[PDB]
């Protein structure tokens, strides 16, 4: 089994992740929060991709209310979040880096993600077109994904 994690980094340099005892983080509205979904491996073939990312006001990723950040591999802006991806310029496919921007509140962040082996059996999420089209009633479906959350919440403050 391959194992995924969701982490936050201090800045766009992605030098080291925040650890648990540094949470809760403190951020301001419209300030970028630099996040990464990473595979803990060492296989060069594999490529990590996101499915959904969303925020809750309680620790439980299943709790309501929710704000959608990423949907079907693409930025979702309708819930008042902006996401910017950060491609790497080795093992580039072992992680997906992105920053999120929000438009005093305590927020918990989660993503769902999966791995691509470059095989016919690869998820549709392995090659996607963005922006993503909204789902129909029947279109709702679950890929085989792992849910990952941050070690702690983030406090959003008004600038």
């Amino acid at each position: 089994p391959l194992v995924l994690v969701l982490q936050t980094y201090p800045d766009q340099s992605y030098q080291r992740p925040y650890r648990k005892d540094e949470y809760p983080l403190v951020r301001y509205l419209r300030q970028p929060i630099y996040m990464e979904v990473k595979v803990l491996s060492n296989d060069p073939n594999i490529k990590l991709v996101l499915d959904d990312c969303w925020a809750t006001s309680s620790e439980d990723p299943a709790s309501a209310p929710q704000w959608q950040i990423v949907m079907d591999g693409c930025e979702y802006e309708l819930d008042n979040y902006r996401t910017t991806f950060h491609p790497a310029g080795a093992h580039s496919g072992h992680y997906q880096r992105f920053d999120v921007k929000t438009f005093s509140s305590l927020i918990y962040f989660h993503c769902s993600a999966l791995i691509c082996n470059q095989v016919s059996l690869d998820s549709p999420l392995c090659s996607v077109t963005c922006p993503a089209s909204l789902r129909s009633n029947a279109e709702a479906n679950k890929e085989d994904t792992m849910t990952v959350s941050l070690p702690g919440p983030i406090l959003l403050l008004s600038d």
